[PDB]
C-alpha cells in the first residue's frame, strides 16, 4: 500500500527545481484501459496538457510506450518537445530532435544466434515446444508439453543461457509462465529510466531535482526500483503508481486513475 500523491509537497519541490525530469507511461497512466486498444488516441485534453508542461524549457518530458513508432509520431509527435521512447525501449527520440534513433541496429545482436542454437537444442528435447521471434526479443515457448517435463527443460535451458549468453552480450534471460524469453536489457523501463537520469551526466549539479515517474503496471515497477538506486536526493524523486491505495508497488505513492494523473499535471501547468 502507499499513500496518496501528496500535491503540495509535489508542488513545493516543482517550484523548487532548477531541472525537471517528468517519465509518463501511456496507457493505463496518461489515457484510460480501452476494449479496443487502437482506440486510446489520446484526447485533446491529454494533448493539451502535456504540451503546456513540455513547452517549459526547465522541463525534461517523455513518453514511454510499447506503441509503434507509427503510433506516436502520428499522435504525440507533433508535440516537438516531447521525448519518445516506442515499441518497448527499440526507438528513442530526444526531445527537439527531429531525429529517431534505432537501438537494435546500433546495439550488438550477436546473442540472437546464440540463443537461436540454445533453443533449437531444448526444442528437440521438448516435445510441443516452439520458438517465436520478435524484432528484438527471442521466446522459447513450452506450455504444450508435460508441465513438470517442460520445467525440468526450462530449468536447463535458463541455465545454460546464464552462464553462455547472458554473460557475453548486455541480454536478460526472463520466465514467463511457461514460457523462457531473452531480450535486450534497453527493452526494460527501468534500464530506460536510469538511462534518462544517466543522460544528465557525471556532474552532479547537473541532476535534475525534480523527478515525478509515473505507471499502472508491472513494467512500470522497474522503473520505480531503478530510480531508487539512481542516488537522487530520495525528496526530489517521486514515483508515483496508478491504482488503488492497497496496490503492493515499489512506488511511493499512488494516483486513483488517469483523470487524477491529467489533473496533476495541470496543477503544476498552472503553478503561475
Ligand atoms: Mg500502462
Amino acid at each position: 500500500g502507499t499513500p496518496a500523491l501528496d500535491r503540495a509537497k509535489l508542488l513545493k519541490q516543482y517550484r523548487k527545481a532548477r531541472k525537471r525530469l517528468f517519465m509518463f507511461d501511456y496507457d493505463g497512466t496518461l489515457t484510460p484501459i480501452v476494449k479496443d486498444p487502437q482506440a486510446a488516441i489520446p484526447s485533446d485534453r491529454v494533448l493539451r496538457t502535456l504540451k503546456t508542461l513540455a513547452a517549459d524549457p526547465r522541463n525534461a518530458v517523455w513518453i514511454i510506450s510499447g506503441r509503434d513508432q507509427a503510433f506516436l509520431d502520428e499522435w504525440m509527435g507533433h508535440i516537438p518537445e516531447l521525448g519518445l521512447s516506442a515499441e518497448h525501449g527499440c526507438f528513442i527520440r530526444q526531445p527537439r530532435s527531429d531525429d529517431w534513433e534505432n537501438l537494435a541496429e546500433s546495439s550488438d545482436m550477436g546473442w540472437q544466434k546464440e540463443v537461436m542454437e540454445v533453443f533449437q537444442h531444448f526444442t528437440e528435447r521438448t516435445q510441443g515446444s516452439f520458438i517465436e521471434r520478435k524484432r528484438v526479443a527471442l521466446t522459447w515457448h513450452y506450455r504444450r508439453a508435460d508441465p513438470e517435463y517442460g520445467a525440468f527443460q526450462a530449468r536447463e535451458c535458463r541455465k545454460m543461457l546464464e552462464e553462455t549468453v547472458a554473460k557475453r552480450w548486455e541480454v536478460e534471460v526472463m520466465a514467463g509462465k511457461a514460457n523462457l524469453e531473452v531480450r535486450p536489457t534497453f527493452v526494460n523501463k527501468g534500464f530506460i529510466a536510469a538511462r534518462l537520469v544517466q543522460e544528465y551526466g557525471t556532474d552532479p549539479a547537473q541532476a535534475p531535482e525534480f523527478v515525478l515517474c509515473l505507471g499502472d503496471d508491472f513494467t512500470d515497477e522497474d522503473m520505480f526500483r531503478a530510480l531508487k538506486k539512481s542516488g537522487l536526493p530520495a525528496g526530489h524523486v517521486f514515483s508515483v503508481t496508478v491504482g488503488a491505495s492497497s496496490k503492493q508497488t515499489e512506488a511511493s505513492w499512488h494516483l486513483l486513475e488517469p483523470a487524477d494523473v491529467i489533473g496533476t499535471i495541470s496543477m503544476l501547468n498552472n503553478s503561475s
